[PDB]
């Protein structure tokens, strides 16, 4: 008997994934924690942990 | 005598239009009105005023 998840991870392109799609040919995957690396908090070398 | 403005108007690119500069080579000017007409109004006919 083993453990895991009951159902399928959910990914909808609300938000401003939308303005993106519509505007230009492209949308990303997770815009909002792709903005807080670059704009929020720059200058912050990748770590694992 | 005339009366004009008295500086440039400024036009920088902020945090969510610099996500799609750095990440798709494409900006857009004033992202916020892009954003709050295709999510927010949808199905407001341009007027005028």
């Amino acid at each position: 008997a083993m453990s895991g998840p009951a159902a399928y991870a959910s990914y909808v392109v609300r938000g401003a994934n939308l303005v993106t799609a519509v505007s230009y040919g492209r949308a990303m995957r997770n815009f909002e924690q792709f903005m807080a690396r670059i704009v929020d908090h720059p200058n912050a070398l990748p770590s694992v942990e």
